[PDB]
């Protein structure tokens, strides 16, 4: 068995010459050359047998990620894993090799309009797919979206993603959430438990800011100035939008804070396209109920040269699954990564 970083990476005999990337998750990344389909790929190592958490995310993960087959979604090219649920200490998932993620390109690179369309483009494609089989991601930001060397862009961590449920959205003031707070909807600090589709379209907005500009548009520090950002930039909301916060706590909090002026987005970004600005507007829209879905976001104008319906899949049925024990959950990831063994 090969060794990393003082640590065992079995993955062999298929996958050889090892390269250590980095830590993801839950575990060690490392490249590997696939001998079967001769070409390096990605490999995760992940050991989350003992923490239930762990066991509940990871099974979550590989059930989305099995079920799902989109090109701007990552998919699981194989699972390696000992032949018995006694010998099976640790779970090695195997990826496409991605040259890196949005989150290494936005700190050292520039990106022309063409790439942020682009890249836009493919998010929204990947999130149709997504919110089409009644699934909501809840971790959009630009460290999970993976790209190869010819801008190719693939959405990846299914960690936090939940079945759609609308019905049973609504929460008490200041519910504490578990998503990156830079990519949090301003309703998940007041009244939401971030269990509707318009959640993951706030996400891309603030996806979008940063690739105009390089820099997060809403860096709060914690749950509240997560909250001031917002207001800051796009006012006060109006009565008719306090009006649907029925919530008195999160309400009058929003009652006491002094007005604020909307900050126009073309003074925010004096180079962004103008049809950039109207659609960023639309996904940053402080009431969900009037935030633009996913299918309009794809049919507006800034994204014309891309826009084609009969090319953006959908999934063939809506996908359906936490207080299970660890010990049920080790056999149901067994028995998820089933397919992979040899004998099948
Ligand atoms: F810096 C990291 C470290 C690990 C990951 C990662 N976590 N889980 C899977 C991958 C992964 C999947 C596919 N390709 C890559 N490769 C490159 C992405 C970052 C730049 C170099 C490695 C990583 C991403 C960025």
């Amino acid at each position: 068995p090969e060794m990393v970083r003082g640590q065992v990476f079995d993955v062999g005999p298929r996958y050889t010459n090892l390269s250590y990337i980095g830590e993801g998750a839950y575990g060690m990344v490392c490249s590997a050359y696939d001998n079967v389909n001769k070409v390096r790929v990605a490999i995760k190592k992940i050991s989350p047998f003992e923490h239930q958490t762990y066991c509940q995310r990871t099974l979550r993960e590989i059930k989305i990620l099995l079920r799902f087959r989109h090109e701007n979604i990552i998919g699981i090219n194989d699972i390696i894993r000992a032949p018995t649920i006694e010998q099976m200490k640790d779970v090695y998932i195997v990826q496409d090799l991605m040259e890196t993620d949005l989150y290494k390109l936005l700190k050292t690179q520039h990106l022309s309009n063409d790439h942020i369309c682009y890249f836009l483009y493919q998010i929204l494609r990947g999130l149709k797919y997504i919110h089409s089989a009644n699934v909501l991601h809840r971790d959009l930001k630009p460290s999970n979206l993976l790209l190869n060397t010819t801008c190719d862009l693939k959405i990846c961590d299914f960690g936090l993603a939940r079945v759609a449920d609308p019905d049973h959205d609504h929460t008490g003031f200041l519910t504490e959430y578990v998503a990156t707070r830079w990519y949090r909807a301003p309703e998940i600090m007041l009244n939401s438990k971030g269990y509707t589709k318009s959640i993951d379209i706030w996400s891309v907005g603030c996806i979008l800011a940063e690739m105009l500009s390089n820099r997060p548009i809403f860096p709060g520090k914690h749950y509240l100035d997560q909250l001031n950002h917002i207001l800051g930039i796009l006012g006060s909301p109006s009565q008719e939008d306090l009006n649907c916060i029925i919530n008195l706590k999160a309400r009058n909090y929003l009652l006491s804070l002094p007005h604020k002026n909307k900050v126009p987005w073309n003074r925010l970004f004096p180079n962004a396209d103008s049809k950039a600005l109207d659609l960023l507007d639309k996904m940053l829209t402080f009431n969900p109920h009037k935030r633009i879905e996913v299918e309009q976001a794809l049919a507006h104008p800034y994204l014309e040269q891309y826009y084609d319906p009969s090319d953006e899949p959908i999934a063939e049925a809506p996908f359906k699954f936490d207080d299970l024990p660890k010990e049920k959950l080790k056999e149901l990831i067994f028995e998820e990564t089933a397919r992979f063994q040899p004998g099948y």
